[PDB]
């Protein structure tokens, strides 16, 4: 809100600067760096790739598990040219929280680990000059902040993340960073919602400025050709025979945001829009008013070395898995993924259900950890909220939700994320088992309903899986008599497998089981009308913390890590043709 | 050459902008894009990111195995104040062949895959406005430039690579790539040669520019304090008490090069190097006058998924897993490397040997001379100033027995020798079959490279003892020519599939990894002139594919994500 989520861009106006590359890095065991002008510069640094996850880069144990404060510190020669604009330092993200400094000033601190940080170093910055930053960050887990979990001290005074929540603890720049200069009244946000009327479209808009001059919006077609075009902050573009963006079958549009000064131009915004509709009708989901079933996988931010880091390549990759298997719908499990996901979700028609980073929420800790939930729910909308791609939020996946007092924390996000975004799409979140029917009080406050279910697997799993589908059946069945009238539809179900273990007959952990398992949830998927989609967990096999019950990291992976599939990958691909 | 080789920095003089991201890109399998006009865009492309090989994001056999013409498009704005500079593209490189196109206009061409294309857009380039680049490229293999392969066509038309190489054929834009500005008269390439004396060092230098104006060189230490400055386009920087850069522990001075016309400065070069001096004597390989012996490893830039592509995170790793191991050396087998890897070398103090892509080596002969001194120039002018590099490998297994291939050397190396102002060792890998009573090639080298499988391709398993003995035998006879200059094993490994364990061993196992290179040690250590092993290979990586390929190649010492095999460790204890 004290800034903009808009994807920067290079015009006329607005300038970028990539500083995506080798950094300098220190651990800060002692926390003693804001101590010790380490914000001047760090004093006995090493290289550190950005865009990445700091820990798989390491040979010893303590740097890859370190948890405290650590430090990074790049330089940059400023063009002259920038002088007296507004000069912004621009994070994908800082993993989990973190401080901004630039030329020794404290600029601004951030909390959350998965969405952009924006520090205004306008005045500050020196045009024409090497500048200087160095972001101290910590990834430290407690219960005030998403995602959850603790942080324990060992007898030598030496910290260990502890995770309530299934994956590794990756963290540090895992995301691009750029400088970028913005005109002193630029565009800081835009919101746009769509109604369809027979062969037409509506393009309902929204424009924040910083400032009091008009503004122009233009629509532009794939050949970049004027379709529309409209005056003021607020209007709408009537599109005529309008091309809407189809589930596979993208197509975007060009709006144009301009902030005129009679003659001249002072900012352009562009950005790739894409039209069209959800909404839900009773059990069904419907794009451009025609049903959809959502079929596709949980993912992570997860690939060999680079942690979270994010890589073009692992998305184009990713991307042509997930349309072999004839896929048309990922959520980003369990915090909002690089900005890139979703353009390039958005070029391939793929659908996204846009996921909070709430997990691991199962005393006066809550009403902190309540303010901490909406701001991320608050940046990730505001971010997220003009992609065609996004057609849903997640706001946690398996929260304590049987209490009175967990239905009022909910009801204010709930209402939170209603303010923010401007198509009011529909709101979910992914309960978890004990998330009873004769229990949970909080699936109300969803647009539709979302199940994690392990039946098979953490529940009668192996020999006992025809048991286990008969529990299943049993929970599915108690839902049904309720007759809430809404969708359902299953974000996770999987069994760990490793790829190679074959056994016949098969058992828990083999290729076949995978296979046997999933088709015993298709059957019961199957059985009831009101199911509208199944989200396979996971995409991909991904790293976890260590114990004894991963096996170097979580092994439900459809495909292996490295991006191949596994015997049970055809058996998707052959039900979703 | 008609342009630089030097890295891009950003300064008041020279700006820089990245073109990495997700580019426009199209299959052309029937040659038509010319004729279509696609230099002006790409009728109906995908996205593919840049850098990175394309081959392996797909998941269909004839786009992974693609071999022809395909091509790459992007747009950039470029700021007003980048007029009237001298505007250039600059490829770190362009796998195999392209040529490169902006706003329409064909700019340049190039042949060679891995080492930087600079293509000059100031005419073509407009300031303040959106511009275009658009290549053509062409990933074929032939017999008249490097790496050596055929292209085989299948009855429907369909192309594929065929190499003579035992690597996959990567292509596509496989590192960064930058649209750059410069001032109208720069640096254009400069030199250093190094001196010892006593306590203090000499560094001589010379400086090519695009102009007339004169030239002003410092060098600031690693703190940024001037410690010598001088005038003139040749020169001598005096270093009192220097710092030297040592293996595993390096120092790195920055010298700076300005331009200036006595209204001011008019161009400003920056880069770091290290003051080291490499010679051989005898049967010893000198750094700074100290016998040094060369422990490490022969790599590629090969990781999943990217393929070549190049990234940092993979230079980390790797140098954290070198370290490990305690290595302090490595060849860029079979290529020059992006240039990050030896920038990064230099800091970590690894030497490195730097190989041209001749491996996989009639009328054709005299072209691929010169594709392959084009190469050795190009490697040589771009990678010189870098103290990591303490010597050049200028082929890999090539034909050595013959007068001809003499002749073809003899060039080769004649070349290399003008193009290096250090005149540093230069060597080349022989294989096996250039036995010390038939090769006539090794007295071109100042140091001799063997790839040697004794207890793999010859004599493996159960007749490993045997493959000692045969081993000692050829060892003996390079003992009787004394011929007086260091070995250095730059190829030695078995194919080892991780968690394949066996008691006894086998070939294909962990233990038998761990005993081949055991024995193998045992045979280096019986001979004083043997001054260096680089293992084959530090990481398991892509092959073309058949029945001695299982998922590439395995005779990697870590795995293909950057994770230790049991051998690492005999490494590890030896090195220490
Ligand atoms: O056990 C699992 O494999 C998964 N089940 C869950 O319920 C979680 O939501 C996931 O994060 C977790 O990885
Ligand atoms: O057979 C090998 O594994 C290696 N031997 C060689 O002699 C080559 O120089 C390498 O490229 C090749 O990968």
């Amino acid at each position: 809100l004290e800034y903009s989520e808009l994807y920067p861009i290079q015009n006329e106006y607005r300038m970028m600067q990539s500083l995506d590359g080798m950094w300098k890095f220190q651990f800060d065991p002692e926390e003693i760096g804001k101590k010790s002008g380490w914000e001047n510069g760090l004093p006995a640094p090493v290289s550190m790739p950005v865009p990445s996850s700091f820990a798989d880069f390491f040979t010893d144990h303590k740097e890859r598990d370190y948890c405290g404060d650590f430090w990074y510190e790049t330089e940059f020669y400023l063009p002259a040219e920038w002088r007296n604009k507004k000069i912004w330092l621009r994070f994908g993200s800082i993993t989990h929280r973190g401080t901004v400094y630039c030329n020794g000033m404290e600029i601004t601190s951030h909390e959350g680990g998965f969405l952009p940080v924006l520090a205004d170093i306008s005045t500050v910055a020196k045009p024409g000059q090497v500048n200087q930053v160095v972001v101290k960050i910590n990834n430290e887990l407690n219960e005030t902040s998403l995602p959850c979990g603790a942080t324990k001290i060992l007898n030598n005074g030496r910290k260990l993340a502890k995770p309530y929540f299934d994956f590794f603890n990756y963290s540090g720049l895992q995301r691009s960073v750029w400088v970028i200069a913005l005109p002193e009244e630029s565009v800081k946000d835009y919101s746009v919602d769509y109604e369809l009327c027979g062969t037409d479209a509506l393009v309902k808009y929204e424009v924040v400025t910083t400032g009091e001059h008009p503004v122009i919006v233009r629509l532009l077609d794939a050949e970049g050709e004027l379709v529309a075009e409209t005056e003021g902050k607020e209007g709408i573009l009537q599109v005529a025979n309008a091309r809407l963006w189809e589930v596979r079958n993208a197509y975007l549009y060009q709006i144009v945001i301009l902030i005129t000064d009679g003659n001249g131009v002072l900012d352009e915004y562009r950005e790739k829009i894409g039209i069209r509709t959800v909404r839900i009708e009773g059990t069904k989901i419907l794009l451009n008013d025609r049903p959809v079933y959502l079929k596709g996988f949980g993912k992570h931010e997860d690939f060999p070395i680079l942690g979270r880091g994010f890589h073009w390549g692992i998305v184009k990759r990713d991307f042509e898995c997930l349309k072999w298997t004839n896929a048309n719908c990922f959520r980003t499990s369990h915090y909002p993924y690089a900005e890139e996901w979703y353009q390039f979700a958005d070029e391939e028609g793929f659908l996204i259900i846009d996921e909070v980073p709430a997990v691991g929420m199962m005393a006066l800790t809550v009403p902190e950890l309540l303010k901490s939930h909406i701001a991320d729910t608050e940046e990730m909308i505001t971010r997220d909220k003009n992609h065609p791609s996004v057609i849903a939020w997640s706001l946690f996946n398996e929260p304590e939700t049987i209490t009175d007092y967990a239905y009022e924390y909910f009801k204010e996000v709930f209402a939170a994320a209603e303010t923010y975004d401007f198509q009011s799409r529909p709101m979910t979140g992914a309960f978890e088992k004990n998330s009873k029917p004769e229990l949970c009080k909080c699936y109300p406050l969803c647009d539709f309903i979302c199940l994690n279910r392990y039946y098979g697997w953490y529940i009668s799993g192996g020999p006992e899986i025809e048991e286990a589908e008969e529990l299943f059946r049993d929970e599915m069945d108690r839902w049904k008599a309720k007759e809430l009238n809404v969708p359902f539809v299953f974000t996770e179900f999987g069994t760990d497998t490793m790829a190679g273990l074959h056994k016949l007959p098969s058992i828990m952990w083999s290729e076949e089981y995978q296979k046997e398992y999933l088709e015993m949830n298709f059957r019961v998927f199957d059985s009831y009308e009101f199911v509208q989609g199944e989200l396979a967990w996971n995409f991909a096999d991904f790293q976890t913390t260590e114990g004894i019950m991963r096996v170097d990291g979580n092994h439900k992976g459809v495909f292996t890590r490295d991006r191949q599939p596994k015997a049970a990958a055809v058996v998707f691909k052959d039900r979703w043709e």
